[PDB]
Protein backbone atom coordinates (compact mmCIF):
# COMPACT_ATOMS: atom_id res chain seq x y z
CA UNK A 1 0.00 0.00 0.00
CA UNK A 2 0.88 3.78 -0.90
CA UNK A 3 -0.09 6.40 1.07
CA UNK A 4 0.67 10.29 -0.59
CA UNK A 5 -0.33 12.78 1.96
CA UNK A 6 -0.57 16.22 0.95
CA UNK A 7 -0.18 19.19 3.55
CA UNK A 8 0.88 22.69 3.69
CA UNK A 9 4.54 23.42 3.84
CA UNK A 10 6.09 25.22 6.97
CA UNK A 11 6.23 22.32 9.68
CA UNK A 12 9.18 21.39 11.19
CA UNK A 13 11.26 17.81 10.26
CA UNK A 14 10.74 16.40 13.72
CA UNK A 15 6.00 16.27 12.67
CA UNK A 16 6.57 15.53 9.34
CA UNK A 17 8.51 11.69 10.12
CA UNK A 18 6.45 11.11 12.79
CA UNK A 19 3.44 11.73 10.54
CA UNK A 20 5.18 8.74 8.62
CA UNK A 21 5.26 6.78 11.38
CA UNK A 22 1.57 7.23 12.33
CA UNK A 23 0.44 7.06 9.25
CA UNK A 24 2.21 3.83 8.25
CA UNK A 25 1.46 2.23 11.25
CA UNK A 26 -2.85 3.16 10.90
CA UNK A 27 -2.58 1.22 7.30
CA UNK A 28 -0.89 -1.38 8.98
CA UNK A 29 -3.17 -1.91 11.50
CA UNK A 30 -6.21 -1.37 9.25
CA UNK A 31 -5.31 -3.83 6.24
CA UNK A 32 -3.67 -6.44 8.46
CA UNK A 33 -0.93 -5.73 5.76
CA UNK A 34 3.09 -5.89 7.18
CA UNK A 35 4.29 -2.40 8.35
CA UNK A 36 7.98 -3.32 5.63
CA UNK A 37 5.19 -3.00 2.46
CA UNK A 38 3.85 0.47 3.59
CA UNK A 39 5.04 3.46 1.23
CA UNK A 40 4.14 6.85 2.59
CA UNK A 41 5.78 10.28 0.73
CA UNK A 42 4.60 13.88 1.92
CA UNK A 43 4.78 16.39 -0.58
CA UNK A 44 4.16 20.25 0.73
CA UNK A 45 2.51 23.32 -0.61
CA UNK A 46 3.72 27.02 -0.31
CA UNK A 47 1.11 29.73 -0.08
CA UNK A 48 0.66 30.42 -3.61
CA UNK A 49 -0.12 26.70 -4.19
CA UNK A 50 -3.24 25.42 -2.25
CA UNK A 51 -6.69 26.52 -2.50
CA UNK A 52 -9.72 26.21 -0.41
CA UNK A 53 -13.03 28.28 -1.93
CA UNK A 54 -11.46 29.90 -4.86
CA UNK A 55 -9.22 31.56 -2.23
CA UNK A 56 -5.65 30.67 -0.62
CA UNK A 57 -5.26 28.91 2.34
CA UNK B 1 -4.30 17.94 4.88
CA UNK B 2 -5.30 15.42 1.90
CA UNK B 3 -4.13 12.06 2.14
CA UNK B 4 -4.51 9.37 -1.21
CA UNK B 5 -3.93 5.89 -0.30
CA UNK B 6 -3.37 3.39 -3.07
CA UNK B 7 -4.36 0.03 -1.77
CA UNK B 8 -4.66 -3.31 -3.77
CA UNK B 9 -8.35 -4.11 -3.83
CA UNK B 10 -9.78 -7.39 -1.83
CA UNK B 11 -10.82 -5.58 1.27
CA UNK B 12 -14.13 -5.15 3.07
CA UNK B 13 -15.99 -2.09 3.47
CA UNK B 14 -15.25 -2.60 7.04
CA UNK B 15 -11.51 -2.86 6.39
CA UNK B 16 -11.52 0.50 4.34
CA UNK B 17 -13.98 2.53 6.97
CA UNK B 18 -11.49 1.65 9.78
CA UNK B 19 -8.51 2.85 7.06
CA UNK B 20 -9.82 6.17 6.57
CA UNK B 21 -10.21 6.92 10.34
CA UNK B 22 -7.29 5.63 11.90
CA UNK B 23 -5.57 7.50 8.82
CA UNK B 24 -7.33 10.88 9.89
CA UNK B 25 -7.13 10.56 13.66
CA UNK B 26 -2.90 9.44 12.86
CA UNK B 27 -2.79 12.66 10.68
CA UNK B 28 -4.65 15.20 13.36
CA UNK B 29 -2.32 13.79 15.98
CA UNK B 30 0.99 14.20 13.67
CA UNK B 31 0.38 17.42 12.87
CA UNK B 32 -1.66 19.14 15.28
CA UNK B 33 -4.37 19.77 13.06
CA UNK B 34 -7.80 19.74 13.52
CA UNK B 35 -9.79 16.20 12.32
CA UNK B 36 -12.33 17.77 10.22
CA UNK B 37 -10.06 19.29 7.68
CA UNK B 38 -8.65 15.98 7.09
CA UNK B 39 -9.63 14.23 4.03
CA UNK B 40 -9.11 10.68 2.69
CA UNK B 41 -8.92 9.26 -1.11
CA UNK B 42 -8.59 5.63 -1.29
CA UNK B 43 -8.14 4.41 -4.84
CA UNK B 44 -8.43 0.07 -5.22
CA UNK B 45 -6.17 -0.81 -7.33
CA UNK B 46 -6.59 -5.17 -9.18
CA UNK B 47 -3.85 -7.18 -8.91
CA UNK B 48 -3.13 -7.29 -12.74
CA UNK B 49 -3.02 -3.00 -12.34
CA UNK B 50 -0.18 -3.22 -9.48
CA UNK B 51 3.55 -4.43 -9.84
CA UNK B 52 6.35 -4.87 -7.42
CA UNK B 53 9.61 -5.71 -9.67
CA UNK B 54 8.15 -6.20 -13.06
CA UNK B 55 5.81 -8.42 -11.39
CA UNK B 56 2.36 -8.66 -10.62
CA UNK B 57 0.91 -8.53 -7.39
CA UNK C 1 -0.10 21.32 -18.20
CA UNK C 2 -2.27 18.26 -16.45
CA UNK C 3 -5.57 18.76 -14.06
CA UNK C 4 -6.54 15.49 -12.01
CA UNK C 5 -9.84 16.11 -10.92
CA UNK C 6 -11.10 13.88 -7.69
CA UNK C 7 -14.96 13.76 -7.49
CA UNK C 8 -17.72 11.52 -5.61
CA UNK C 9 -19.46 9.38 -7.78
CA UNK C 10 -22.86 10.20 -8.93
CA UNK C 11 -23.02 12.83 -11.27
CA UNK C 12 -23.91 12.04 -15.15
CA UNK C 13 -21.81 11.78 -17.84
CA UNK C 14 -22.81 15.51 -18.86
CA UNK C 15 -21.73 17.15 -16.33
CA UNK C 16 -18.22 15.15 -16.02
CA UNK C 17 -18.20 16.53 -20.07
CA UNK C 18 -18.84 20.13 -18.59
CA UNK C 19 -16.50 19.66 -15.96
CA UNK C 20 -13.32 18.74 -18.67
CA UNK C 21 -14.33 21.43 -20.36
CA UNK C 22 -14.76 24.24 -18.24
CA UNK C 23 -11.58 23.31 -15.97
CA UNK C 24 -9.53 22.79 -19.47
CA UNK C 25 -10.68 26.01 -20.45
CA UNK C 26 -10.19 27.69 -17.15
CA UNK C 27 -6.44 26.24 -17.04
CA UNK C 28 -6.09 27.64 -20.71
CA UNK C 29 -7.41 30.89 -19.85
CA UNK C 30 -5.54 31.20 -16.54
CA UNK C 31 -1.99 30.21 -17.67
CA UNK C 32 -2.05 32.07 -21.29
CA UNK C 33 -1.11 28.30 -22.23
CA UNK C 34 -2.65 26.57 -25.39
CA UNK C 35 -5.86 24.86 -24.92
CA UNK C 36 -4.54 22.04 -27.08
CA UNK C 37 -2.16 21.38 -24.61
CA UNK C 38 -4.59 20.72 -21.95
CA UNK C 39 -5.40 17.33 -20.05
CA UNK C 40 -7.66 16.67 -17.85
CA UNK C 41 -8.05 13.05 -15.91
CA UNK C 42 -11.18 12.34 -13.84
CA UNK C 43 -11.14 10.12 -11.07
CA UNK C 44 -14.57 8.74 -9.37
CA UNK C 45 -15.07 7.78 -5.39
CA UNK C 46 -17.61 5.24 -3.87
CA UNK C 47 -18.93 6.65 -0.87
CA UNK C 48 -17.11 4.47 1.27
CA UNK C 49 -13.50 5.79 -0.02
CA UNK C 50 -13.82 9.53 1.12
CA UNK C 51 -13.57 11.00 4.51
CA UNK C 52 -14.01 14.26 6.40
CA UNK C 53 -12.98 13.74 9.79
CA UNK C 54 -12.12 10.16 9.96
CA UNK C 55 -15.77 9.80 8.65
CA UNK C 56 -17.18 8.98 5.16
CA UNK C 57 -19.55 11.61 2.93
CA UNK D 1 -13.92 18.00 -5.18
CA UNK D 2 -10.04 18.09 -5.27
CA UNK D 3 -8.22 19.02 -8.17
CA UNK D 4 -4.23 18.75 -8.39
CA UNK D 5 -2.77 20.63 -11.60
CA UNK D 6 0.56 19.87 -12.67
CA UNK D 7 2.13 22.70 -14.92
CA UNK D 8 5.54 23.45 -16.11
CA UNK D 9 7.46 26.15 -13.47
CA UNK D 10 8.62 29.37 -14.76
CA UNK D 11 5.35 31.48 -14.90
CA UNK D 12 4.67 34.26 -11.95
CA UNK D 13 2.54 33.99 -8.96
CA UNK D 14 -0.20 35.98 -10.19
CA UNK D 15 -1.02 33.78 -12.84
CA UNK D 16 -0.88 30.78 -10.16
CA UNK D 17 -3.40 32.64 -8.07
CA UNK D 18 -5.95 32.95 -10.49
CA UNK D 19 -5.80 29.43 -11.73
CA UNK D 20 -6.91 28.34 -8.27
CA UNK D 21 -9.93 31.07 -8.72
CA UNK D 22 -10.70 30.35 -12.09
CA UNK D 23 -10.82 26.38 -12.03
CA UNK D 24 -12.25 26.46 -8.56
CA UNK D 25 -15.11 27.93 -10.10
CA UNK D 26 -15.43 26.25 -12.99
CA UNK D 27 -15.76 22.93 -11.06
CA UNK D 28 -18.54 24.01 -8.94
CA UNK D 29 -20.51 25.55 -11.67
CA UNK D 30 -20.12 22.32 -13.66
CA UNK D 31 -20.81 19.66 -10.90
CA UNK D 32 -23.71 22.13 -9.06
CA UNK D 33 -21.28 21.79 -5.91
CA UNK D 34 -20.77 24.67 -2.97
CA UNK D 35 -17.40 26.65 -3.92
CA UNK D 36 -16.24 26.17 -0.21
CA UNK D 37 -15.86 22.79 -0.51
CA UNK D 38 -13.22 22.80 -3.83
CA UNK D 39 -9.85 22.36 -2.78
CA UNK D 40 -6.96 23.15 -5.53
CA UNK D 41 -3.12 22.10 -5.03
CA UNK D 42 -0.58 23.34 -7.52
CA UNK D 43 2.36 21.25 -8.78
CA UNK D 44 5.39 23.18 -10.29
CA UNK D 45 7.71 21.13 -12.43
CA UNK D 46 11.74 22.01 -13.24
CA UNK D 47 11.83 21.55 -17.02
CA UNK D 48 14.38 18.90 -16.07
CA UNK D 49 11.46 16.84 -14.87
CA UNK D 50 8.62 16.98 -17.55
CA UNK D 51 7.86 14.97 -20.78
CA UNK D 52 6.49 15.49 -24.11
CA UNK D 53 7.70 12.41 -26.70
CA UNK D 54 10.63 11.58 -24.19
CA UNK D 55 11.96 14.67 -24.63
CA UNK D 56 12.51 17.57 -22.01
CA UNK D 57 9.87 20.33 -21.97
CA UNK E 1 10.39 4.57 -6.66
CA UNK E 2 6.60 4.62 -7.26
CA UNK E 3 5.21 4.90 -11.00
CA UNK E 4 1.43 5.93 -11.33
CA UNK E 5 0.88 5.59 -15.28
CA UNK E 6 -2.44 6.99 -16.20
CA UNK E 7 -4.04 5.43 -19.40
CA UNK E 8 -7.19 5.23 -21.54
CA UNK E 9 -9.00 2.03 -20.74
CA UNK E 10 -9.87 -0.64 -23.25
CA UNK E 11 -6.39 -2.73 -23.61
CA UNK E 12 -5.45 -6.48 -22.34
CA UNK E 13 -4.51 -7.54 -19.40
CA UNK E 14 -1.53 -8.67 -21.28
CA UNK E 15 -0.78 -5.57 -22.80
CA UNK E 16 -0.73 -3.80 -19.42
CA UNK E 17 1.40 -6.20 -17.57
CA UNK E 18 3.72 -6.16 -20.38
CA UNK E 19 3.72 -2.60 -19.56
CA UNK E 20 4.19 -2.87 -15.65
CA UNK E 21 7.34 -5.34 -16.00
CA UNK E 22 8.75 -2.91 -19.08
CA UNK E 23 8.35 0.52 -17.23
CA UNK E 24 9.78 -1.23 -13.96
CA UNK E 25 12.94 -2.46 -15.47
CA UNK E 26 13.25 1.08 -17.59
CA UNK E 27 13.09 3.11 -14.16
CA UNK E 28 15.41 0.69 -12.64
CA UNK E 29 17.48 1.19 -15.21
CA UNK E 30 18.10 4.68 -15.35
CA UNK E 31 18.63 5.56 -11.70
CA UNK E 32 20.38 2.18 -10.92
CA UNK E 33 18.08 1.25 -8.51
CA UNK E 34 17.16 -2.42 -7.14
CA UNK E 35 13.95 -3.52 -9.93
CA UNK E 36 12.86 -5.65 -6.77
CA UNK E 37 12.09 -2.03 -5.07
CA UNK E 38 9.89 -0.46 -8.21
CA UNK E 39 6.12 -0.49 -7.87
CA UNK E 40 3.64 0.22 -10.38
CA UNK E 41 0.01 1.30 -10.35
CA UNK E 42 -2.36 1.52 -13.37
CA UNK E 43 -4.82 3.80 -13.26
CA UNK E 44 -7.48 3.52 -16.60
CA UNK E 45 -9.98 6.22 -17.21
CA UNK E 46 -13.14 5.99 -19.49
CA UNK E 47 -14.03 7.69 -22.61
CA UNK E 48 -15.80 10.59 -20.87
CA UNK E 49 -13.31 10.57 -17.53
CA UNK E 50 -10.71 12.13 -19.87
CA UNK E 51 -10.13 15.06 -21.94
CA UNK E 52 -7.60 16.96 -24.32
CA UNK E 53 -8.27 20.55 -25.54
CA UNK E 54 -11.34 20.22 -23.14
CA UNK E 55 -12.89 17.69 -25.65
CA UNK E 56 -13.05 14.26 -24.66
CA UNK E 57 -10.75 11.44 -25.64
CA UNK F 1 -0.91 8.42 -21.00
CA UNK F 2 0.78 10.04 -18.21
CA UNK F 3 3.97 8.77 -16.18
CA UNK F 4 3.69 10.05 -12.43
CA UNK F 5 7.45 9.24 -11.17
CA UNK F 6 7.87 9.19 -7.82
CA UNK F 7 11.65 9.16 -6.65
CA UNK F 8 13.92 10.22 -3.59
CA UNK F 9 16.11 13.21 -4.90
CA UNK F 10 20.19 12.87 -4.90
CA UNK F 11 20.20 11.88 -8.46
CA UNK F 12 21.54 13.48 -11.39
CA UNK F 13 19.84 15.68 -14.22
CA UNK F 14 21.12 13.43 -16.89
CA UNK F 15 19.85 9.90 -15.10
CA UNK F 16 16.53 11.77 -15.02
CA UNK F 17 16.37 13.09 -18.14
CA UNK F 18 17.27 9.15 -19.50
CA UNK F 19 14.56 8.10 -17.04
CA UNK F 20 11.66 10.13 -18.86
CA UNK F 21 12.60 9.49 -22.52
CA UNK F 22 13.31 5.75 -21.41
CA UNK F 23 10.16 5.42 -19.36
CA UNK F 24 8.46 6.96 -22.57
CA UNK F 25 9.23 4.85 -24.98
CA UNK F 26 8.35 2.32 -22.87
CA UNK F 27 4.71 2.96 -22.75
CA UNK F 28 4.28 4.24 -26.30
CA UNK F 29 5.39 0.10 -27.35
CA UNK F 30 3.31 -1.69 -24.68
CA UNK F 31 0.29 0.64 -25.27
CA UNK F 32 1.06 0.55 -29.00
CA UNK F 33 0.33 4.29 -28.68
CA UNK F 34 2.66 7.26 -30.60
CA UNK F 35 5.30 8.64 -28.73
CA UNK F 36 5.01 12.05 -29.57
CA UNK F 37 1.52 11.70 -26.81
CA UNK F 38 3.29 10.28 -23.92
CA UNK F 39 4.32 12.99 -21.25
CA UNK F 40 5.86 12.15 -18.02
CA UNK F 41 6.48 14.12 -14.74
CA UNK F 42 8.85 13.42 -11.55
CA UNK F 43 8.53 14.15 -8.27
CA UNK F 44 11.56 13.76 -6.01
CA UNK F 45 11.40 13.52 -2.13
CA UNK F 46 13.74 14.36 0.46
CA UNK F 47 15.24 12.24 3.36
CA UNK F 48 12.54 13.29 5.63
CA UNK F 49 9.04 13.05 3.14
CA UNK F 50 9.60 9.38 2.46
CA UNK F 51 8.69 6.22 4.15
CA UNK F 52 9.24 2.52 3.80
CA UNK F 53 8.57 0.93 7.02
CA UNK F 54 7.53 3.89 9.23
CA UNK F 55 11.03 4.44 9.23
CA UNK F 56 12.57 6.83 6.41
CA UNK F 57 14.38 5.76 3.39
Amino acid sequence: PIAQIHILEGRSDEQKETLIREVSEAISRSLDAPLTSVRVIITEYAKGHAGIGGELA
